[PDB]
DNA sequence: TTCCGATAGTGGGGTCGCAAT
């Protein structure tokens, strides 16, 4: 009855792939967190600071999937007040309980959000609690692309990620939901833009010794000692408008070839790419290259 | 045959922990 990986959800880009009825709710810009015995991590580590995990850990029930989140606070403060070993954590913090898996991970979406309203009745008290503010996400019933548009309106303007969009009859498939299964999507609204590569750097294999993960999957150390440095671009230092970082993503094994083949005479090129804003400390946040000119 | 899920690989940004400076 436990669960194996965690839900992940699928990149959702063509609006028109969505199926109705459907039910979404917000998707916070916190860290992924289930709760199996203890507060685990996306990769099913434990929660470092001991103090959320412990505390979590009492309120929410075996089986509880959500994210943590600093209310206010930066996203690089979050992922400081969760990474870390904290022995004393005093600080406020909110934890959004999107989904429950009770016996059966079969149970329809529509369902589990039920066992989790259930819960709630019979122990009010954890939405109390003076440190951790446990929110649940209930899902809103999206019946058109029109319905849809105006929830991503609300959703964005009180300041979230983007919105989380599931199948009622849904299950917790125990993997990245695909874009067909409609189990799980994820809309967030990219922004494009330009800038001036400025310099190239080499692609990298990793050549560390492969092992297995928590879950069995193929595992590589990052030591520089097993980097055997490959002939061909691996990601291309850009000028956006006086920002610079890097774009290593969105290139294909021919783009690779070609821009390290001409590596020199790319710089001062224009390259198309796109980026969230969100979360952006000094620099675009998740940029992906699109294409030259 | 074509199509698609699952998976290894390679990339960005950014913080924690720890040894070295």
């Amino acid at each position: 009855m436990a669960i194996t990986k965690p839900l992940l959800a699928a990149t959702l880009e063509n609006i028109e792939d969505v199926q109705f009825p459907c039910l979404a709710t917000p998707k916070i810009d916190g860290i992924r967190s289930v709760k199996q015995t203890q507060m685990l991590s996306r990769t099913f580590k434990p929660i470092r600071n001991s103090v959320m995990n412990r505390l979590l850990t009492e309120l929410l029930p075996e089986g509880s999937d959500g994210e943590i989140s600093i209310e206010g606070a930066t996203f690089q403060d979050t992922t400081s007040a969760v990474m870390t070993g904290h022995k004393m954590y005093n600080a406020k913090f909110s934890y959004y309980w999107f989904d429950y898996v009770t016996d059966d991970p079969l149970k329809k979406y529509i369902d589990r959000v039920e066992d989790m309203k259930n819960y709630i009745t019979v122990h009010p008290h954890i939405l109390e609690h003076a440190q951790v503010k446990i929110i649940p996400l209930i899902p809103v019933e999206i019946n058109n692309i029109t319905e849809l548009l105006q929830y991503e309106r609300d959703v964005l303007s009180k300041g979230f990620e983007g919105v989380m969009i599931r199948k009622p009859d849904g299950k917790y498939k125990f993997g990245r939901s695909t874009l067909k299964e409609g189990i799980l999507l994820k809309m967030k609204q990219f922004k494009d833009a330009e800038a001036t590569i400025i310099s190239m750097t080499a692609l990298f294999k990793n050549t560390n010794t492969k092992t297995k993960d928590n879950f069995g999957y193929s595992k590589r150390s990052t030591h520089k000692s097993g980097k055997v440095e490959e002939d061909v671009m691996g990601s291309i230092e850009v000028d956006y408008d006086g920002v610079v970082f890097s774009i290593g993503t969105g290139f294909d094994a021919d783009q690779r070839r070609d821009f390290w083949q001409n590596k020199e005479s790319y710089i001062g090129k224009m390259v198309k790419f796109k980026y969230f804003e969100m979360g952006s400390k000094d620099c675009p946040r998740f940029p992906v290259f699109i294409g030259i000119r």
